[PDB]
C-alpha cells in the first residue's frame, strides 16, 4: 500500500502533450492511483530537466539529446518520424512523396531555440542534410501556432508526427523521404529516488 | 499597395478559418504588404491598436474600451465541450450542461481568453451551479491534451474540434449558451489604403 497516497508532480513538453503516451500514461496511473493528487507542469526540456534537479518535478517526458541528460534515469518512451506542414495549395502536396530538397526557397516557420532546442537543430539538421539553409520564418508562440500560419499559407513547418491530429482545414501533413529525423521521447526521473509514489508511476507507463 | 500591415489575433481565433482565409487571401491580392502577424489575448490586440504596434485585429467583441475602435462582427460559432471518449457523457446524442455540475472543468484564461472564459462560467451558471474549476496552477495552453488524459471537461469554440486528438470527442451543447464571437478592428479614422485594403477583403 506503499505510495498510493500522497502527491506526484509530473512534466512534459509543449509538443509531447499531443503525442499519445504522455496523456495515457497520466489516465493509466490516475486509474490505479485515484488517491494520489496529481500536479502537472508542462515546460521546456530544460525546464523540466532544472526543475527535477530542484525537487520541483517528480518525473517527466522530455526529448533526450538534452546536456546532463547523464544524470537522471533515461527510459526510452517514444521515437516518432518527423513530417512537413504545408497548405493544401501548395505545389508540392501534388508531389507523392515529398524530398525536403523541393523546400529549399521556403520560408520555415519554427519555435524559438529555447522555447523547442532539441527539436529545432534535428530540423534544421535535416535541411542542411538536404542541402540548404533553412530561412527562419516568423517565430511562433507553441507548435500548435505556427500550425494555424501554415493554414494562412504562410510558411511550410516540420512537426513530430503526432500533430498530425490537429486536422485544422487547410493545412497537409507529408512525409519526408529524406532522414526523417525522428522526435524522441522519454521518461526522465530523479536518480535514486526511492519514493514509492514514483515507481507506482514509473512502472504504470513500463507494466 | 505598398509597405507593411500589422496584423493581429487571438490564439484560438486562428483555429476559424476566416483568419487563415482572409490572410492567404490577402497575400495573394497584396504581395507588396508585409504581412506583420502578432498572436495574442483581445486586450493586448486593443493595447497594440492604440499605442499603434498593431493596424488590424481579429479579437472578441464587448471588451472595455471598445467604442474608440471600429469592430465589424466576422463570426459567431457555438462552444462545444470536448471530453474525453470513455466519459460516460459520450454515449447521450445531445448533452445538457446540467449533467456536468459534479464534473471538473479545464478552462484557462491563457487559451481561450477572458471573454470567452468568463461566458462560458457565466453558462454554467445559467445551468445551475457553480463550475468547478480544475487546474488553477501553471496554467498550459491546450487542454484537451489534459482531457485526453481524463483529468476533466472543457468548453471550446466549435473550431477546436479539428484539435483530433486520440481520446477525446466533441459533442453540441443543447442547454441555449453563448456563442464565442469575433470581430475585425482597425482605430476610428485611420485613413490608409493599405489597411482599407485589408477591411475590404475580409468584407467583400
Amino acid at each position: 500500500v506503499r505510495g498510493e497516497l500522497g502527491v506526484l508532480r509530473v512534466g512534459f513538453t509543449a509538443s509531447s502533450a499531443f503525442n499519445s503516451v504522455v496523456p495515457t500514461a497520466i489516465r493509466a496511473f490516475r486509474r490505479a492511483y485515484p488517491d494520489v493528487r496529481l500536479q502537472l507542469e508542462e515546460d521546456n526540456t530544460t525546464r523540466l530537466a532544472d526543475g527535477l534537479n530542484e525537487g520541483s518535478l517528480d518525473v517527466a517526458f522530455l526529448r533526450p539529446g538534452f546536456a546532463g541528460s547523464e544524470r537522471f534515469h533515461l527510459r526510452m518512451l517514444s521515437e516518432e518520424p518527423m513530417m512537413i506542414v504545408m497548405a493544401e495549395n501548395h505545389p508540392a502536396a501534388s508531389y507523392e512523396e515529398i524530398s525536403l530538397s523541393a523546400f529549399r526557397d521556403e520560408t520555415f516557420l519554427l519555435f524559438p531555440r529555447e522555447i523547442g532546442l532539441t527539436l529545432y537543430d534535428s530540423v534544421i539538421e535535416s535541411c542542411r542534410t538536404a542541402g540548404f539553409e533553412p530561412t527562419i520564418g516568423q517565430l511562433a508562440p507553441q507548435i500548435a501556432s505556427v500550425i494555424n500560419l501554415v493554414a494562412a499559407e504562410m510558411g511550410v513547418s516540420i512537426v513530430p508526427a503526432s500533430m498530425s491530429q490537429v486536422k485544422v482545414i487547410g493545412v497537409v501533413y507529408r512525409h519526408i523521404a529524406d532522414q526523417t529525423p525522428t522526435a524522441k521521447l522519454a521518461l526522465a526521473y530523479r536518480r535514486g529516488d526511492t519514493s514509492p509514489v514514483l515507481r507506482n508511476f514509473v512502472l504504470t507507463v513500463f507494466p
